[PDB]
């Protein structure tokens, strides 16, 4: 209906900042609109921004935190000091300056970035993009972002205060689909969780389930449990939760088809946009946000590894068929 100056349609004239945005992320911070360590760590930033609230805490009679209120960036300072927010400062202060300069708020900014950045990751669905979050905010209280030596009770009691069921924390975990380690062992940087750092697939829900067997550096970091080949990291959180019976069917029904996947993960992610927040008092401008290129790779079990190699964790449902490979055992380059 409106007609941004550069010529841009849109639905509303709310929009119309947001190309600028679009242009200088894909310039700048995604560095030619790549699907690289930037997209991850933006994915670390809108979790952590987002999970800053706590329906509990504010039953507490305390502050619970603003949710998805850009608190990451206006308070860094703080919460860049909890300990799942390490390796996060340089992307923040990108975002900081991406933020003031086109005069967004931060938590708009986390947001847009995310469905932007997701949308330069092959495989990717098509995020929604909603504006007009406050920029106004409080600190996130202190313990709020999950962390991987957690158990799956405490990763589901903190995702579940936040307003997540099981199934839905399965769902965000897709993001790790997309991802790396770099703070839990220094030693292998940018090992990745999954064989397909920069595809947004099932990869990580199919090789989490494998059998560990594998130690990827000289010795194991923080919270670093056996993978199943050289070069891919896996995180205990992970671990435990593609195995635990309270996730295990969800996790298992992720590894055969990327669309479920991505579509579960696009309400996941939707919902979690807005924790803090009255979507229907923010505007959808999400057709600035384009579809990512098409994933044509099937769902595959790597490096002759076969189902025999899956720890088959829901006990309902037999395992997909999924398409197996030929030996032997990759070795995952660092993301990039
Ligand atoms: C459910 C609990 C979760 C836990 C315990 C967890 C834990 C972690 C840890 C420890 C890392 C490694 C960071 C580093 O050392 O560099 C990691 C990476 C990552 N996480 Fe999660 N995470 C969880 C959920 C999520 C969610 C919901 C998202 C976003 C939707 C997310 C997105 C990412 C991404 C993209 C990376 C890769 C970062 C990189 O490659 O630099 N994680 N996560
Ligand atoms: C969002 O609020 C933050 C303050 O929390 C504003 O950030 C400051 O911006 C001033 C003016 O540009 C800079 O000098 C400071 O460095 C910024 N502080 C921090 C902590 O980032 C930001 O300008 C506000 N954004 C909008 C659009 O109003
Ligand atoms: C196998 O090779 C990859 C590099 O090609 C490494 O990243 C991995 O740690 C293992 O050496
Ligand atoms: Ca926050
Ligand atoms: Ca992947």
């Amino acid at each position: 209906s409106v007609t941004c100056p550069g010529g841009q349609s849109t639905s509303n004239s709310q929009c119309c900042v947001w190309f600028d945005v679009l242009d200088d992320l894909q310039t700048n911070f995604y560095q030619g609109s790549k699907c690289e360590s930037p997209v991850r760590k933006i994915l670390r930033i809108v979790f952590h921004d987002a999970i800053g609230f706590s329906p509990a805490l504010t039953a507490a009679g305390q502050f619970g935190g603003g949710g998805a209120d850009g608190s990451i960036i206006a308070h860094s300072n703080i919460e860049l000091a909890f300990p799942a927010n390490g390796g996060l400062t340089d992307t923040i202060e990108a975002l900081r300056a991406v933020g003031i300069n086109h005069g967004v708020s931060f938590g708009d900014l986390i947001q847009f970035a995310t469905a932007v950045g997701m949308s330069n990751c092959p495989g990717s669905p098509r995020l929604e993009f909603l504006t007009g979050r406050s920029n106004s905010s409080q600190p996130s209280p202190p313990s709020l972002i999950p962390g991987p030596g957690n158990t799956v009770t405490a990763i589901l009691d903190r995702m579940g205060d936040a307003g997540f069921s099981p199934d839905e924390v399965v769902d965000l975990l897709a993001a790790h689909s997309l991802a790396s380690q770099e703070g839990l062992n220094s030693a292998i940087f940018r090992s990745p969780l999954d064989s397909t750092p920069q595809v947004f697939d099932t990869q990580f829900y199919i090789e989490t389930l494998l059998k560990g067997t594998t130690q990827p550096g000289p010795s194991l970091g923080f919270a670093e449990e056996l993978s199943p080949f050289p070069g891919e990291f896996r995180m205990r959180s992970d671990a435990l939760l593609a195995r635990d019976s309270r996730t295990a069917c969800r996790w298992q029904s992720m590894t055969s088809s990327n669309e479920v996947m991505g579509q579960r993960y696009r309400a996941a992610m939707a919902k979690m946009s807005v924790l803090g927040f009255d979507r229907n008092a923010l505007t959808d401008c999400s057709d600035v946000i384009p579809s990512a290129v098409s994933n044509n790779a099937a769902p595959v079990i790597p490096g002759g590894l076969t189902v025999d190699d899956i720890e088959v964790s829901c006990p309902s449902e037999p395992f997909p068929e999924i398409a197996t490979a030929s030996g032997p055992l990759p070795s995952l380059a660092p993301a990039p």
